């Protein structure tokens, strides 16, 4: 329910007896073998996994420190982790007899791994998006479109992931009975930050064998860009209680975190409580929830996700922000010296590590979870480059 | 250098020197551990190999006869099976002391692939492409610019995949020194369609492995498309000597067969010489080469390789076509029935696969070849 403080399950009563199925369902079948035998083999044979983790040798040297690997999630089946989270919920969606699936998306990944989801599983899938990510993701509205999806525009407030949520949990308060609410990050009422989490860990838990095949031992640091906080706590969480390991998560500068268009909740945010869930969010002077920028779609949320704003508090994880022009950089440079185009949200996290690199040892390791591929990206950066 | 008939070098001098320092290259590093070490190394970490066998149970159970399996080139870095050539002769550049890389691409995965794996190896690329395909594939172009490649427009002849090979051949010429020509299929004088047809035959060996491991049992059928054909040699190859297994390569049927707008040349053409081998060609009176057509832009090509023109030749392989319409069909349907959204050259051998699937038992296989995903593909098939 809790971590720390932060998380819960602040909803409207109406969602109260939902929510309690859904866990009563999760409990049952998270450690369940069958259910996990289903979704090892769709991962494996559909998704793609396990995913490679790639030593960046011309990036390593040109920084000059520490020894930069990707986890490269770029590789999954839809182009980013999104879809290790959307089989396993639209499987367990399955399960307890539902026959549609909705979303919110921002980027339209997780829109495209909820349509892809639910086209492999025969479930109808409707898919909430912002007006504005639905013109500057417009690759991965046509995916959904094709995949058989229905994409309902959202034209309230910002035109933005958090209005594309408002929306999704207004349909899911009516149509609860048949309809699974696929949230596509660790926010939301309980249980919904642990199931995304715990579908997300196979992340974390590729790359620790991994890196320890490579290498022979931990990493020093993993650094993963923070939107909601998916990829980031797949590739952390099994890293928790390795004392050795650093955490760093990398929320969207912006346009600077004094310009008032960011999404860096755990950095200059309140804690407060939204979409069910007490954690960091940016509000403005009256405590209301403001608006938040990225030009990333995918970290454009002024939420975060509660089991983040745990480590925060604990100190176990440290969080740090990367403006857009930052991102673009390492767009662009990733694509030129490694040849793999990475998601806009993506680079910011390769942002921040080719920063900490610089200032570290050569000896030392650091593992970026490189959370996708930029193919939907490539109209906005030809407008912005 | 022959495949029965077909095959050759039927080039200039000038090119007779590079190709006899290529075979010779080729012939050193092939069987050679470090190279393969190298190679697989990328593979693996950077590619993403191997690439799984998916059981296609719904598109399936749908069609109501044999069972079909995807093997999944569309995971492939870059998302098409072309990768596998790119690092492969790359690699093979970068031991020989090339530093820089040209190409051809017509649909533009090619160039794409080629770019990328320059990007990786520190290499510079000048990808040839047709005018008329620089107009026509705006963001695989701007993908290549991202990887740090030039597009070079070539204005020569119809302005198109034919014309860029011309170029490419042209640059060649004067550059090999320093210059490797990295071509994408299994097309061009020796050694080139039996270098490629090597590096993309891991496609095969993994998916021989594959189906061992899913049904104790070879395929009854293998798909594959075919355009020049490297993802069906990729595939076919270590099936070939398994002669209980049949091999099916699906040419660009375009507006039909009978329209004249078409790439189906082991189909409907004729034998021919360009590009440096004696192959199949859509060709006029002459022995000139008539201009192709396929809405699956990977797929438009009036050639293809000899070494498909030589299994054509001694019946081990069928070579079918399925039309632009066919193949819309299955892109639809296959997004729409098991979530993966196919590269329009891919859909045609979905395609192909569906009508065959019908007529079979349920006890029988069929493994398509997904050579790729259909994120490039999605302005064509909106616009059609
Ligand atoms: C490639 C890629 N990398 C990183 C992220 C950051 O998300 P996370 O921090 O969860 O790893 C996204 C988010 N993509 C979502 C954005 C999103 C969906 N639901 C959310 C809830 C809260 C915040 C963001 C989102 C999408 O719509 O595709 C993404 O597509
Ligand atoms: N503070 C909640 C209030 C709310 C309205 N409708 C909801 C439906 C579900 C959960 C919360 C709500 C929000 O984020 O808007
Ligand atoms: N035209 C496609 C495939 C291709 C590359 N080179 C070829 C040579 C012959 C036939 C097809 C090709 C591309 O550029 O991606
Ligand atoms: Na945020
Ligand atoms: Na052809």
């Amino acid at each position: 329910m809790w971590f720390g403080e932060f998380g819960g399950q602040y909803v409207p009563e109406t969602l109260v007896g939902p929510l309690k199925e859904l866990e009563k369902a999760y409990k049952r079948f998270k450690d369940d073998e069958e259910f996990n035998r289903q979704l090892n083999y769709y991962l494996k044979t559909w998704a793609g996994r396990p995913t490679p983790l790639y030593y960046a040798k011309r990036l390593t040297e040109k920084i000059g420190g520490a020894k930069v690997y990707l986890k490269r999630e770029d590789l999954v089946h839809g182009g980013a982790h999104k879809t290790n989270n959307a089989i396993g919920q639209a499987l367990l969606a399955k399960l307890m007899g539902k026959t549609r699936l909705i979303a919110e998306t921002g980027a339209g990944q997780h829109g495209v791994a909820t349509a892809m989801a639910g086209a492999l599983l025969g479930m109808k899938v409707d898919i909430y998006m912002g007006a504005e990510d639905v013109e500057r993701q417009k690759m991965n509205v046509f995916r959904m479109k094709l995949l058989g999806a229905n994409v309902i525009p959202v034209n309230s407030g910002s035109r933005t992931l958090k209005d594309a949520i408002n929306e999704a949990l207004r349909d899911w308060v009516a149509t609860f009975e048949y309809t699974h609410y696929l949230i596509g990050s660790v926010v939301g009422p309980h249980p919904y930050p642990t199931i995304v989490r715990d579908f997300q860990s196979v992340i974390g838990r590729e790359a620790k064998a991994q890196i320890l095949e490579a290498e022979g031992q931990l990493p020093d640091v993993i650094v993963a860009c923070v939107g909601g906080g998916s990829n980031a706590m797949g590739i952390f969480y099994p890293f928790v209680n390795d004392k050795k390991v650093k955490l760093v998560g990398v929320e969207a500068g912006g346009k600077g975190l004094e310009s008032g268009k960011h999404s860096a909740s755990l950095n200059a945010g309140q804690v407060g409580v939204s979409h069910g869930m007490l954690s960091y969010f940016l509000q403005d002077e009256e405590g209301q929830i403001k608006p938040s920028h990225s030009i990333a779609p995918g970290l454009d949320y002024p939420g975060v996700g509660p089991e983040h704003a745990y480590l925060k508090k604990i100190q176990r994880a440290e969080y740090v922000a990367v403006t857009d022009e930052e991102a673009l950089k390492a767009f662009h440079e990733l694509s030129r010296t490694e040849g793999i185009i990475p998601a806009l949200e993506s680079a910011h996290a390769v942002a921040y590590a080719m920063k900490l690199a610089k200032e570290m040892s050569r000896d030392e390791i650091i593992i970026v979870n490189l959370s996708g591929r930029g193919d939907k990206d490539l109209d906005i950066v030809l407008k912005a480059s």
